[PDB]
RNA sequence: UGAAGAGUUUGAUCAUGGCUCAGAUUGAACGCUGGCGGCAGGCCUAACACAUGCAAGUCGAACGGUAACAGGAAGAAGCUU
């Protein structure tokens, strides 16, 4: 029952000798409803071969986010080249008032309660990016208690 | 419970990025309308000028007496006895 979705896309055609030259290509997200998130990229001679390729990427292993229960204890950074970023918790029952440019990356997962639109860029690749390859360096309950205490 | 951007300069992209944002809401105002109360507003643009009505009068119980009327009494009469 995973959950498999788009978020951007290129125009990718441009002038050479002679005539024009095009492309097709995808970044799509992937997840499993217990907690589990993912992403991934892709390309083809067409248009849903290259969504095809880009979610067979994405079902790969999917980061089990540390959620406790419908959204998750800590501001995680997402490391990026200036993203910076971070998302905030909303007090659990009120929604993911999420960057719509973003917010699909939680949704496949759904995570209720977290919130912050895109920071420090008018770009989905920008915040996407800085996520998924930050959210591996989250912490558990029991590590935070490790971390200050045995 | 605090936080969904996005049509262009491209011939395709990531940063520099004036602005329209999907209406903030005034001692705010206007056009073409006429089911409706209510709270509250009374000429910002020439502190320029003008009909007309008037913007503290009560009072004598406060020094010298006193005005039309409501009352009385004389003197004069009207015939109203």
């Amino acid at each position: 029952e995973l959950q498999e979705k788009l978020i951007a896309v290129n125009r990718v055609s441009k002038t050479v000798k002679g005539g024009r030259i095009f492309s097709f290509t995808a970044l799509t997200v992937v997840g499993d409803g217990n907690g589990r998130v993912g992403f991934g990229y892709g390309k083809a001679r067409e248009v849903p071969a290259a969504i095809q390729k880009a979610m067979e990427k994405a079902r790969r292993n999917m980061i089990n986010v540390a959620l406790n229960n419908g959204t998750l204890q800590h501001p995680v950074k997402g490391v990026h080249t200036g993203s910076r970023v971070f998302m905030q918790p909303a007090s659990e029952g009120t929604g993911i008032i999420a960057g719509g440019a973003m917010r699909a990356v939680l949704e496949v997962a759904g995570v209720h309660n977290v919130l912050a639109k895109a920071y420090g860029s008018t770009n989905p690749i920008n915040v996407v990016r800085a996520t998924i390859d930050g959210l591996e360096n989250m912490n558990s309950p029991e590590m935070v208690a490790a971390k200050r205490g045995k």
